[PDB]
């Protein structure tokens, strides 16, 4: 067992919180939040800085994970649609190998309930349910993967051997335009 | 249209775990702290766990962690669920038990499920048996989407024994440290 499998173990399996439907203050490359008479810091480390204006922004959310909360990324628009039902339901393909030649595969819905979400929240997520239910981080993770893939054919990919890169927590795509989870265990 | 109390369980029952392996918990009074670089957790001994577990460290535990009020705490607050870890960290089947969940649809009719329930630990909290389960029920089975009236889970050992989870209540936090045999687990028996 090495050390980083058990930093990713350790970072990733652990409680979230969800700032919704705020206002954030950016100075410089941070943004504040005030919720609950609690501060949460988040810092502008990608594109995000591009996106968040200086001063005051209405109607955000935030995907919050400790690194006050101080975190990284995670801002999106907040929903403008009040949705009843899912904003997406995506299928997610698990596909562990067993040996040589098997595999053992899981194939279930997904539920996006946000219009525009994050890559720090979807990673975070959808690493979540693996340690849940398929182990993850219990072994090396070795060359293991999350493909996302969108309707317009195009893919994020998130290499579960390292944290989801800084520069992508703030990275934000349409949940509406998620076509496909896939996971090579 | 749910009553308030089935919302509670609902909401309880749906909340995230975190099944944290092979750690040291130092206890000081009646809570046990676990602590890393990321994330302390806090565990109270509400039953037979202060019999069980020492003062200051103890070393190679499991512990089901399950946060306990407000959703903000940075620390995760948690009630019982500490474990001896398996003798090694490799994963195995400890125990292959049968699950059958049977579901009243009618006066004269039943639906009748019949699953492996896998059991990966030498020793198990009732809290991870009752949480994990009603998790399960919850995904599969629809429960709390209804009033749960007499609905219960009942755990029976190899040796006869038997462990109650009433549906239409949280679990007692007294039994949330009560530790069993993975082995000896037998069946376990739903009616919905």
């Amino acid at each position: 067992r090495s050390q980083a499998t058990q930093d990713l173990s350790e970072y990733y399996n652990r409680p979230y919180f969800d700032l919704r439907n705020l206002s954030g203050y950016r100075e410089g490359n941070t943004v504040t939040f005030i919720n609950h008479y609690q501060q949460t810091d988040v810092k502008l480390e990608g594109k995000d800085k591009d996106k968040i204006k200086d001063g005051n922004n209405e109607n955000l959310d935030v995907f919050v994970v400790r690194e006050d909360n101080n975190s990284i990324g995670g801002i999106t628009k907040t929903n403008r649609t009040q949705h009843i039902d899912t904003v997406q339901n995506v299928n997610l393909l698990v596909s562990k190998s067993t040996g040589q030649h098997t595999t053992s595969v899981t194939s279930t819905n997904y539920s996006i309930y946000k219009e525009e979400i994050s890559l720090k929240e979807l990673d975070f997520k959808l690493r979540k349910h693996l340690i849940d239910k398929h182990d993850l981080y219990k072994t090396e993770p070795k060359d293991s993967k999350i493909r996302v893939t969108m309707k317009n054919g195009d893919f994020y990919t998130f290499e579960l051997n390292k944290k989801l890169q800084t520069h992508r927590m703030g990275d934000v795509i349409d949940g509406r335009n998620i076509e496909k989870i896939e996971v090579n265990l």
